[PDB]
């Protein structure tokens, strides 16, 4: 029976509550119900985006629905609706940054890309926050224990398209999350391999194993029968529910977290505005994410002294790192019209609808495709590397590991332009655009988030704060004449149609290409370590090695807001990893 | 794809607009769907009950929850909230009056119960609307097309519970509204049928045939195989899901219809805040039901000219009945504790344990019953007639038809008390309960829907003004009586524990019967004539019998609002069949 799966708005007492039914919460929720724990609770602010969003989040093609920085590009069904700060990176733009509001949260909204960071980068994790079990031989069987890998599909996707994959690290068939190979392939991919290999990056067995320098086609957290969206609600939560373990509480805002002396004992939660109490016997598990995580320990009395008086706010521990260290990673890409398909061809009313019947009788088609199809890693070659980098950025980046890369390439068979809406702005002259989208894995810009209310209701403050150390500048400009190469080789060539549509070659100077960047720029939306995991003894530590928060008791943070640092590129395998591995911390059951 | 049959918050249109996810308004928007009329879209405010209110909604036996007269007895995943003004009849009592908020509606609340009215009734309302299409041979074929009669199973109800049914007026099998008996008849409805017999009520075949008077096992809109609620959402929401002509829009409230000329063009929608308007090429329905579809219409500038102009809301056409003429139903019952099991056995955690079992894994035992069982009607017999009765109340009762009953009364396996709250007041002493309720099928009492506000958010004014008038008044001293004759009979007396549990025989005169009645009726949930169907050239109708609205185009009205007067007992049916036929009217492709 469905309805026995979800929770009446009265004050009831569980063992587990997860606030925040999304990626790693309703991973940890589900998993926590199956281990023997007793009674948990998820508590989730939106409801199914298969009724709140229509199809657009069922569909990996519609992934550019609702993401654009225009402050009116999203509806409240999917999304939070949150803008920043004026960013000075960007010339003070004020920017929408999509967050999912749904079950699933932010795992109905991504580009669905699966791989994991490097050997080096768990090295670090494990050093920074002293637990041998982050190194990646540990890990692993984490990121494993998730998975139910189908391989490419050679027949739909055609020859052209063969991937080069490791099955041997993408588990053992029996966990709910679906990863594999769209079943199709974009024309624009199939040419880059080439282009890719010309600017000297070799084709490795997939972004799974511990290491990333080279190309290789993605893979993806689509279902292999239908390419639907993978999220954490179509995995976990569908196993979930059939668990008499758990209870879901969705259309529900977790407003505090109660505490009884340093214990985390109950949830102030509102439902359609019926205000009750959660109560907790054992623990409290906080996934509310990057900028919400942070904003309910602020208005709970975890969080900077300051703050919390400055708002009305009783103090329960002075946590002066509640809500700073902000990292995420930016995205931009030229574009140019090319002889081949791309998403373009959906604006063409015939095209569009043999790609709705190849997408629904035969899970075939364009609307397959989640945009992107392989990504690309590197250093910043020499000698290109000694002109376009002073003496102080080789010295950041030299401290930096030998397997952890400066820039990602991502093919994208659509246009970026300035990524104010994708589909208000996406071209309609009749041409096909491709892009080669760069995202920079060196941030050493800082962000925050902070609160103007005890009111968890209103919208925290969130300043990601990107392109402000001048690092990110030299690595920004150098990653556009990066994409400039990929576009002068002779094997992508013959599908390019006249010179570069977006910006255009006028963008010449070091100078006229920064300042394009910071107007074609947004998030890429990996924002994290808000709530970061350290050593119990670091005073900026949010969270011990075990997603304790430091200075009260029963309450864990299990996010991106717990990373101790983002690793990098995508990091949605490492949060389903993490929620496994605090799921057995905290069960001991497995 | 599930998310291709839910809608995006944004202005777009639609050849049909149909305003409420209700009884009428899944029905018809899905009929009109099937019909070939081009794109329909039905605008909801609530969501899925099975998401919003547990498992409450899809048990039968746990219909009781949330509609007591106590103004907290509610929570906003089911229910509106509303409240009645000071009634008049109830000594000045203000009272929670449930509303289903959710697709299905009250479809998603009531008893289940489905029976039709009478064929003299049937001839009245052809009469008054001026259209022999309502006549009861002319109407038939609209009760028929929803249903999927399945016959009593007689295994799992015992021998003591066979039924006496006409199946020839029950469909052929091919709509989607379960009709059924219950897997589980009440101990006490098995005794309760020799008690009836003993008063007076001869047995008939089932309330389906254009005749009440005598007693019969009710039929109710459960799933024969399942035993959950058969709401307008499992059934007609269900089919419509594969139909792409439909659209749902939940979570969506509307708030203005609006009119250019004098023609409906569109409806303003507020979606969690976002403003839209939906556009209708064609036609708009209105199936908010019988407070919210009144409300609409006044905020849109139809309805009474002194009530728009105190609200400053322009007039669009001045129409006077618009929440005037309200008809509703009462219930009340005494209570016995008796030596057989009813739902108070529920109480006891060993006995709720095994029952629990045998309605997930055989839809067997006492949560497949929705409380009732057997109904019964008659006039008020010679010589009580005489005694009970002034010379006015005869004089008013004698200008109804011969086949239109006037008391009901209702086996129920519970206890009724005061009807503040059935499930805090369920009396947990270690006995069981029944009691015999009683509706009266005359109500003279007239009451009314007004407006504090031009905002559609902000709740309608509820006026029932039940037991006002005289002929009520003498009406429900006269039913209470009847229940003391069905206990007093040598048939029930071996299951009787003691004397009358509620109220007691201490309330024995006519003027304490009065006082003790007006203090534990409620309403039984049957509001509706506030936009009555009537001829085109009187002042006080709304609709004329085509259910479109007076002095406007392009609008009509598809709920209990727009019946000409309530006719006997439970109208879910007469809904149903009504939708049934409008959207022929409307497509013509029947
Ligand atoms: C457009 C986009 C593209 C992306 N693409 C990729 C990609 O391709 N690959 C990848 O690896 N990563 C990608 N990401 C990032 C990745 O998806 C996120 O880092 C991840 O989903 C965040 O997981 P989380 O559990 O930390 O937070 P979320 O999944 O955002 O979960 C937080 C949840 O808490 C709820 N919530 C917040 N506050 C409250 C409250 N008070 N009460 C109740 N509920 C509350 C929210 O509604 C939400 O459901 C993308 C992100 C976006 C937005
Ligand atoms: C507790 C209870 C028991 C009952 N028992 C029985 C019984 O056993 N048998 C029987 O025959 N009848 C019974 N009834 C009555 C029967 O269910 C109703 O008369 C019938 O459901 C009314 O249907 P409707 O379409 O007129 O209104 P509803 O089904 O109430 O539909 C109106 C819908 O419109 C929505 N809405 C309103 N305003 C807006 C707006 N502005 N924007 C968007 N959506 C809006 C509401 O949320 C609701 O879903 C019972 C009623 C109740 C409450
Ligand atoms: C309607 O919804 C209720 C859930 O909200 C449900 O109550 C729950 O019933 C489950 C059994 O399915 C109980 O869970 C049991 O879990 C373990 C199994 O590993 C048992 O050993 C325990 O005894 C435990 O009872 C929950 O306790 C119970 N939860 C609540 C809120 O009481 C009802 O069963 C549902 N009703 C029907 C008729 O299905
Ligand atoms: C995602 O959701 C969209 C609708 O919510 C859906 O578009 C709709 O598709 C249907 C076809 O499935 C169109 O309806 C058609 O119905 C009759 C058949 O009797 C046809 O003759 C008509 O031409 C009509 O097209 C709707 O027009 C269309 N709605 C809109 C707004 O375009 C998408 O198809 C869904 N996407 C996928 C990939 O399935
Ligand atoms: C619900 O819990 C909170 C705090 O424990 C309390 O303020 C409130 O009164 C409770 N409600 C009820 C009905 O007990
Ligand atoms: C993929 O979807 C199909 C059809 O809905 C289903 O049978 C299967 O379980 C799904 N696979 C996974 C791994 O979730
Ligand atoms: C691969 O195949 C697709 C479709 O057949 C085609 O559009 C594309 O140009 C091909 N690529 C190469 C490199 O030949
Ligand atoms: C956030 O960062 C900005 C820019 O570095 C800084 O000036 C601001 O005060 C920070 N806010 C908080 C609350 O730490
Ligand atoms: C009753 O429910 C069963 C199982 O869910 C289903 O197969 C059947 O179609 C339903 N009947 C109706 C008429 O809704
Ligand atoms: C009918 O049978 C049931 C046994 O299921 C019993 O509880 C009930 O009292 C019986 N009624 C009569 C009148 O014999
Ligand atoms: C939406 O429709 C209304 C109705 O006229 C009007 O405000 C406007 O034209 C539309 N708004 C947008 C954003 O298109
Ligand atoms: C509604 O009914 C009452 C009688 O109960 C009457 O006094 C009142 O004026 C009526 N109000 C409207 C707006 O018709």
């Amino acid at each position: 029976m469905l309805g026995s799966s979800f929770g009446i708005p009265k004050n009831q007492t569980f063992d587990y509550l997860v606030i925040g039914g999304g990626t790693a919460g309703l991973t940890i929720a589900t998993r926590l119900a199956e281990q023997g724990v007793g009674s948990v609770a998820v508590i989730e602010a939106g409801g199914f985006y298969e009724l709140n969003n229509g199809n657009l989040s069922q569909i990996p093609a519609q992934d550019a629905f609702y993401v654009g920085t225009d402050l009116d590009d999203w509806q409240p069904g999917i999304d939070w609706g949150f803008h920043t700060t004026p960013q000075a990176g960007a010339y003070d733009r004020v920017s929408h940054y999509a967050r999912g509001k749904c079950l699933g949260g932010s795992s109905a909204r991504n580009y669905m890309a699966y791989q994991r960071g490097t050997k080096a980068a768990h090295q670090r994790w494990a050093d920074t926050v002293g637990d041998s079990s982050y190194t990646w031989e540990q890990f692993l069987p984490f990121f494993e224990k998730s998975l139910h890998f189908t391989p490419a599909n050679d027949a739909l996707r055609g020859a052209n398209a063969s991937v080069v994959s490791d099955p041997s690290v993408l588990g053992n068939g029996d966990g709910p999350l679906s990863v594999t190979y769209p079943h199709y392939a974009q024309a624009f991919a199939t040419w880059a391999k080439h282009a890719f290999i010309e600017i000297g990056l070799q084709i490795r067995s997939g972004f799974q194993s511990g290491a990333l320098l080279g190309q290789s086609y993605g893979l993806y957290t689509i279902n292999a029968t239908t390419m639907h969206r993978e999220s954490s609600e179509t995995s976990f939560l569908r196993k979930g529910l059939a668990d008499p373990n758990l209870t879901v509480f969705q259309s529900a805002l977790a407003k505090r977290i109660r505490f009884q002396d340093k214990r985390a004992v109950g949830v102030d939660v509102e439902t359609m505005g019926r205000a009750y109490t959660l109560s907790a016997r054992k623990e409290i598990v906080l996934s509310a994410g990057a900028f919400q995580s942070p904003q309910l320990l602020m208005v709970s009395g975890v969080g900077p002294a300051a703050t919390l008086k400055a708002h009305n706010i009783p103090l329960v521990a002075d946590r002066p790192g509640v809500g700073q260290n902000m990292q995420d990673h930016i995205i931009y890409a030229p574009s140019y019209r090319v002889n081949v398909i791309t998403q373009s061809a959906l604006l063409n009313e015939e095209f569009e609808a043999q790609a709705n019947r190849d997408y629904n009788e035969r899970a075939a088609g364009i609307y397959a495709n989640p945009t992107s199809d392989i990504l690309a890693w590197e250093k910043i070659p020499e000698p290109k590397r000694s002109a376009w980098f002073s003496n102080h950025t080789r010295q950041v980046l030299a401290e930096y590991p030998d397997d952890w890369p400066e820039v990602e390439f991502l093919t994208m068979g659509g246009y970026f332009g300035y990524q104010r809406n994708y589909i208000r702005d996406n071209p309609s002259d009749g041409y096909n655009y491709a892009s080669l989208a760069v995202s920079l894995c060196t941030p050493r810009s800082r962000g925050n988030v902070t609160i103007t209310s005890p009111d968890a209701g209103v919208p925290p403050v969130i300043n990601p704060n990107w392109l402000t150390d001048p690092v990110d500048v030299e690595l920004a400009v150098a990653a556009f004449k990066r994409t400039r190469d990929f576009f002068n080789t002779t094997a992508i060539k013959p599908i390019l149609i006249g010179p570069e549509y977006f910006p255009g070659s006028q963008v010449a100077t070091d100078a006229e290409i920064l300042d394009h960047v910071r107007k074609s720029f947004d998030t890429i939306f990996h924002a994290s370590c808000t709530c970061a995991m350290g050593l119990a003894n670091d005073t900026q530590a949010v969270v011990d090695s075990k997603a304790r928060v430091i200075g009260v008791e029963a309450l864990r943070v299990v996010d991106a807001s717990a990373l101790p640092f983002l690793p990098p590129g995508h990091p949605q395998s490492t949060l389903y990893a993490l929620a496994e591995k605090i799921a057995c911390e905290i069960s001991g059951n497995c």
